[PDB]
């Protein structure tokens, strides 16, 4: 199982207001590991490789700074 | 940088109450993302490459399913 681990960590209101907002999409259907409220705060998201592309670009538009893992 | 993410589920109450356990331990200065408090559910810890080893041979002792990632 290689599946893509996309690590946010905002560090504004504008960065966590749109990480909560997003993570209310139930079209995803991503994984969340713990709840984008706190600020700073390393927000995982487990996500299939068909939807790696398109969160890439989503947080890249913002500028948020985030981290793509995957099984090694 | 590239952080050592040991993903930890567990599937009983023997695997839960380690992980919960070794939690506490503050001599790791680990990085928990959520409470290993509910069973198969995959805990996010993220540990250093100094402490990989350590880890992986303790979750293998035990043998519990977990899945190391590291920044692609």
């Amino acid at each position: 199982g290689s599946k893509t681990i996309f690590v946010i960590v905002p560090t504004n209101e504008e960065q966590v207001a749109f990480l909560e907002a997003l993570a209310k999409q139930d079209e995803l259907n991503f994984d969340w590991q713990n709840p984008p409220t706190e600020p700073g705060q390393p927000v995982v998201i487990l996500i299939p490789s068909d939807m790696v592309e398109w969160f890439l670009e989503m947080l890249k538009a913002k500028g948020i700074p985030f981290t793509v893992y995957v099984e090694e």
